[PDB]
Formats: C-alpha cells, sequence, structure tokens
C-alpha cells in the first residue's frame, strides 16, 4: 500500500542526453539514432532573443558552428536543419543507446516525467502534468533548456516534452519534439504569461479513487449526482468540466471500489462546497490534479518497465 | 524557479536489479560486481514466517536452489552468506553494468530515492524520508522486497535502504545493505507496529528556506526566538528537538537569505500556531518536512529571489 508521485525509471532516456554549444550558449540535447534535437534558441545570443529571425540566423550558421559532446566524447556535425521550434543536427554516429522510441503529443491533464539535465548531464527526474493552460509546474534553472519529459509504455519511450523557458511565475513551458509550443508562448525573451489556471477535475476523480483503495474514506457519502448539475458545480471552482468519456475511463476504479462516478462526484462536490473540515487525504490538504487514472492504476497493480 | 520532490536519475540502479527466487518465494535482488544482495526472508515458506531460524533454514540450500535471472539471463550462483538479514549471493559473473557505489546507513530525517522494482522490473522511481521512527512512507506493493534506496551525489551511488516490509499503519520498514534493520523491525510475522512519529524540524525549516530563495516571504515575521524556547514551543506539536547541529546546518541557507537561522524558527512557530489562512507555501497547505537543507541546496538557485 501507500500512493506517492511517481517518475518512471529514466535509464533508457538518461543515455540519450548531450551537450550542444552553439556560440556562447550551451543546453542540453536529444541523441536518438543519428540526431541530437535540441531547441532552436541555442543559435542565438541575447540581442538576437529580443527579436530574433531564425531563418536567418539559421543559413548564417554552419554544421561546424555545433559542438555536441556525449560524455567526453565530440560528436561530429554533419548537417542541420529546423522543424518548428527544435533543431535537428545530423551527426555521423548513431546513439548505441537509442531505445526504442517515439514522439507523441500529449494533451492537457496527461501527466509525464522530466528528466532535468545541466550541460548534457541528468540531475534529477519528477512528474508533471500538462496543465490546463498549458505549461508545467517545473523545476528549472538557468541551463535546464533541452530536458526532455516522456512516458514509458513497456519497453518504447514516448517522449512528448522539450524544456524552453520559464514564465513570470515560476511556471514553466516548452514544445514537443516535433518543435511546437504547448500553449500560446513563442521562444522570444518578451513579455509572456501564464494564463488563468484550473484544475483538473478527471485527475482529482482518480485521486480520490487512489486514497479509497489505501483505507482514506471519511468524504465518502451516500449522495449521488448528474454529469450536468456536477459541471455546474466545477465551472463555479474553476474546475475543468467533467465529460462523458472522463466517467467513461474512471469506470475501472469505479467497479473496484463500488463508488460509482457520479457518486464520486458527490463527494467532490461536498469538499469543494464545504472544503475538508481540518482532515486530510493521501496526507494532503489540497485536492491533488496530478495523477491521472492511468497513473492510479499502474500504481496500485505495480506495472513495470 | 520552481521546487519539487526531485528523485535522482535511476539508471544506475536499474541496470543492477535482478530477479531471486528460492522455493515459490520471488523477490528482488541488487547485482553489484559478482554479488547479489537481497533479503534473506526469501528462503523462508508459509510455516516459517513467524519465528524463522534463518540459520537452520539456510544450511538446508544448495547454490542452485537460487534462481537468479538478470533480464532473460539466468545467473549461475557459486555460494551464499548471511549477513544479519541480507543474504549475499556470489554468482559467477560480474555484472558490466555496476556503476561507482558505496554502502552508507543513514540517520532520521535523511531522504533518498526508492527505485520501486517488481520481478526484477523497475517500476517507478520517488524520494522518501527516513522518519524519526525509523519508518518510511513509500508505495510498496506484494512482490517489492528488495526494492532500493540509494542517493547519487557526484556521480557515485549510495545505497541506504532495502525494503523488507510493510506495518499496520501502512508505513514502510528495512534495512541498510550490511543488512541491519532500521528502527527496533524483525524479519518475523510477529506483532510489530511503529512508534508514535514526529515531524522533522531542520527539514521544514530548510524548505522555509526554499520558499524565500524562490521568492515568498509572506510568512516571516518581526521576532526571534532562543532555541531552547523553539524546542518547547514545536515539542507541543510533535515537532523533533532542534539541535545546534541542525542550526549549524542551516547556515548557508541562512546566510543565501539573509534570514538568522531562529529567526525562521520564530516564523515556524507562528505557522504552527496560526496555519497558512488559506494561502500555501511551495504549493503545498502543511508544512513540508521531507526535504533536508542539502536537497534544498541542491535543487534551488544559489541566487535569492528578492
Ligand atoms: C533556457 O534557455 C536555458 O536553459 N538557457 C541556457 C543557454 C541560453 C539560451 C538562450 C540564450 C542564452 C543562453 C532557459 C531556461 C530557463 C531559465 C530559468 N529557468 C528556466 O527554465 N530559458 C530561457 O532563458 C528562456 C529563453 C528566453 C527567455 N527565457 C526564459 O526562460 C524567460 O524567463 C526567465 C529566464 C531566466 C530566468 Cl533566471 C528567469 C526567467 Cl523567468
Ligand atoms: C515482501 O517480503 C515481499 O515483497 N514479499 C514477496 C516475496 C515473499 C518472501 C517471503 C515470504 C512471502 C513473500 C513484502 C512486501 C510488503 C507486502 C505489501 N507491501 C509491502 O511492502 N513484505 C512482507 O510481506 C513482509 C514479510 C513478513 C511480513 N511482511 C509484511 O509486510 C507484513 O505486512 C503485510 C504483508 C503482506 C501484505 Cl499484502 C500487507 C502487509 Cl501490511
Ligand atoms: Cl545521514
Ligand atoms: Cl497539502
Ligand atoms: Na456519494
Amino acid at each position: 500500500s501507500g500512493f506517492r508521485k511517481m517518475a518512471f525509471p529514466s535509464g533508457k532516456v538518461e543515455g540519450c542526453m548531450v551537450q550542444v554549444t552553439c556560440g556562447t550558449t550551451t543546453l542540453n540535447g536529444l541523441w536518438l539514432d543519428d540526431v541530437v534535437y535540441c531547441p532552436r534558441h541555442v543559435i542565438c545570443t541575447s540581442e538576437d532573443m529580443l527579436n530574433p529571425n531564425y531563418e536567418d540566423l539559421l543559413i548564417r550558421k554552419s554544421n561546424h558552428n555545433f559542438l555536441v559532446q556525449a560524455g567526453n566524447v565530440q560528436l561530429r556535425v554533419i548537417g542541420h536543419s529546423m522543424q518548428n521550434c527544435v533543431l535537428k543536427l545530423k551527426v555521423d554516429t548513431a546513439n548505441p543507446k537509442t531505445p526504442k522510441y517515439k514522439f507523441v503529443r500529449i494533451q492537457p491533464g496527461q501527466t509525464f516525467s522530466v528528466l532535468a539535465c545541466y550541460n548534457g548531464s541528468p540531475s534529477g527526474v519528477y512528474q508533471c502534468a500538462m496543465r490546463p493552460n498549458f505549461t508545467i509546474k517545473g523545476s528549472f534553472l538557468n541551463g535546464s533548456c533541452g530536458s526532455v519529459g516522456f512516458n514509458i509504455d513497456y519497453d518504447c519511450v514516448s517522449f512528448c516534452y522539450m524544456h524552453h523557458m520559464e514564465l513570470p511565475t515560476g511556471v514553466h513551458a516548452g514544445t514537443d519534439l516535433e518543435g511546437n509550443f504547448y500553449g500560446p508562448f513563442v521562444d522570444r525573451q518578451t513579455a509572456q504569461a501564464a494564463g488563468t489556471d484550473t484544475t483538473i477535475t478527471v485527475n482529482v476523480l482518480a485521486w480520490l479513487y487512489a486514497a479509497v483503495i489505501n483505507g482514506d474514506r471519511w468524504f465518502l457519502n451516500r449522495f449521488t449526482t448528474t454529469l450536468n448539475d456536477f459541471n455546474l458545480v466545477a465551472m463555479k471552482y474553476n474546475y475543468e468540466p467533467l465529460t462523458q468519456d472522463h466517467v467513461d475511463i474512471l469506470g475501472p476504479l469505479s467497479a473496484q471500489t463500488g463508488i460509482a462516478v457520479l457518486d464520486m462526484c458527490a463527494s467532490l462536490k461536498e469538499l469543494l462546497q464545504n472544503g475538508m473540515n481540518g482532515r486530510t487525504i493521501l496526507g494532503s490538504a489540497l485536492l491533488e490534479d496530478e495523477f491521472t487514472p492511468f497513473d492510479v492504476v499502474r500504481q496500485c497493480s505495480g506495472v513495470t518497465f
């Protein structure tokens, strides 16, 4: 028993992290097959960052402008091209530690593991959720750009996030591995802000199921509700709408515990309207929304990679 | 910026995890050089778990009664020995993925990363703290015994925990890698219970410093306290005593933020008295005690957000 915020084992990704330097700028890259992926803002000066023309800055550059270091070995760059906000550096050596992998774009509410890296060296791993406002609540310092986020399914790594920037409120923003930003952000030193965030309702419900599985049941009650009435409560409290698809996804947990989703929604309704009355759930005084239903089922069943 | 419960990258430990089977019992082992370390209760059967005589059970086993599987490869056991509550199986192959490592026995309040493994396959990684009552608050299911806890400061893996059991309150207990239990616990199914736990005061102070580093000052106050008055109050909230060693350890964070340690103690006193009045600190509505001062320096910027 027990329930903890758990990251995937990071070994398969650690063997792909490298250091990329262009001019005075150093950050992290992801070395898969014979390509190194990194943020296209590695080619910029601070002057350029104020208003960069990446097209023009890149055509100006050549292969020899890029220093790629894998541990203590230099990788020779033999080609370069841009895809959206990601730079692709073709190298002369395929990474022998390349795992089975895909590039995937995740949806708000989905979680993933972040491998925080500095100078090509992994430093820490933690779990994040793509927020509804397309930020993540990460922990990133200067030099962390190019750190990646991922999920693992059996032996296949699904890369979903590459880190690019921090916003004034201390949250973080990045791209998928095809260089498309999550959220209405751009890779420029300019005025940008996180939008008002909301709470991921289906994930709070999943975590209430995790709590019941772990013996924490004080918030269960005799009442049930409907999707329509609950969604009016959700809107009042800046919770995301609950869809029928969300209800279907939670179906397993409902069966195991004997609390119908709409039964649990009646529990959540009362918690929103009345608070916790000094009590905790799974050790928390806040309603947790960074566990997906799959995260709960996978942790409560001991799935292995 | 940001502040998260951050584990060490687990790859160096993943390459050491194996599956050990004896009889009908399967659990995880740790393969370092030519030795596999695992909980000695892998040699026990149903009847044996109340009062096992491990010396008598082990003498009856041959090297070939132990099946060790590294991925898809069976490792040949060529010797065995028991050290406290750990079984050491000598195998004929040294692990080519063995990292630089050491064994360290940690003190209550220290943190480490846990690599949860089932059938020698890693499932996830998370941070834990050794509680004052010598338990950890983990996430461990049947089959997780032999999973290990570690730190990786400066590229060397310090193994500090091997998982053996779950107590009735849902918390967890195990040994160092020399097989000595943390706390008064034994590898028997007789009745055992964790003592009353307390909050790790020096870690709550470290986390309040992390909050200041990251730009939050709302909980500070104009007051100070003596160390003895602080401990008289804090113990009324089931907080561990703060020692002069703890004050010294907090020195670097005090220097970076400009807040004297005993001034932060006065902030903590007020927070215990008042609660947070609907506010949060680093995203939490409770006072967090599973970050050490070292953890804060590891993760946080060296420049305070003033
Ligand atoms: C990322 O670029 C980085 O790690 N850079 C190292 C190399 C580099 C790149 C470009 C130009 C010069 C040098 C950083 C990572 C940020 C920094 C702090 N935390 C992070 O996650 N990203 C940035 O610096 C980006 C790029 C332009 C603007 N930007 C921001 O993050 C904007 O916000 C900040 C920047 C720096 C700090 Cl200390 C704080 C903030 Cl809010
Ligand atoms: C650990 O030994 C294990 O993973 N067992 C699998 C191999 C094995 C060896 C010998 C005998 C039986 C099985 C488990 C891990 C526990 C189980 C649930 N979560 C955990 O962390 N440890 C034990 O079962 C130990 C051994 C003696 C008693 N014990 C306990 O954990 C006592 O409490 C429990 C046992 C089992 C369950 Cl499902 C729940 C509890 Cl609270
Ligand atoms: Cl210690
Ligand atoms: Cl909380
Ligand atoms: Na109900």
